[PDB]
């Protein structure tokens, strides 16, 4: 996250922080068993970190699960990231309390201007590379379609949406993908591309998860 400020420790108690040996995406704990990510955030031998600010220190909240199978969407495709949206089962269901929680899945998509809330442990420099360790946020608003597919052109779906601002200076960033964007309590949003990082008229790309809203829900229903 870049431009965005220290969240406070398991302040945004769905975010997860999916580890393959090392932080590699975020991602959204949506029940006790089931966590949301980006498709290109796939790989085998995930462990899911939950409860966690400083990812690099035990500080006494943390549950890490082994997750026991993965879905990427069956229209998922990696050239262009239209579709990248994948869910990760649980070895073990979470135990929930109030700093590893779940968040409510969208009833219909966001207006355009609606607030949101992106967080992620990615890099926090828009040139060069920093990491920070503790969670980082990022209150940016949704963009008009018209101003994504014009900072885009050829690149935007209608599974896709722009949020943050085009003067640059705050945006999502390298190590934020498959992570939340939440606006009024859902999750709208799962970080997923951009062109650099809060780079002027470059916003960061979202998949558009009130469209996939049915598939996750009878997904999980079958497995
Ligand atoms: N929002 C961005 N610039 C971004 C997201 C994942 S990698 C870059
Ligand atoms: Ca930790």
């Amino acid at each position: 996250i870049v431009g965005g400020y220290t969240c406070g420790a398991n302040t945004v108690p769905y975010q997860v922080s999916l580890n393959s040996g090392y932080h590699f995406c975020g991602g959204s704990l949506i029940n006790s068993q089931w966590v949301v990510s980006a498709a290109h955030c796939y790989k085998s031998g995930i462990q899911v970190r939950l409860g966690e600010d400083n990812i690099n220190v035990v500080e006494g909240n943390e549950q890490f699960i082994s997750a026991s199978k993965s879905i990427v969407h069956p229209s998922y495709n990696s050239n262009t990231l239209n579709n990248d949206i994948m869910l990760i089962k649980l070895k073990s269901a979470a135990s929930l309390n109030s700093r590893v929680a779940s968040i409510s899945l969208p009833t219909s998509c966001a207006s355009a201007g609606t607030q949101c809330l992106i967080s992620g442990w990615g890099n926090t420099k828009s040139s060069g590379t920093s990491y920070p360790d503790v969670l980082k946020c990022l209150k940016a608003p949704i963009l008009s379609d018209s101003s994504c597919k014009s900072a885009y052109p050829g690149q935007i779906t209608s599974n896709m949406f722009c949020a943050g601002y085009l003067e640059g200076g705050k945006d999502s960033c390298q190590g934020d993908s498959g992570g939340p964007v939440v606006c009024s309590g859902k999750l709208q949003g799962i970080v997923s591309w951009g062109s650099g990082c809060a780079q002027k008229n470059k916003p960061g790309v979202y998949t558009k998860v009130c469209n996939y809203v049915s598939w996750i829900k009878q997904t999980i229903a079958s497995n």
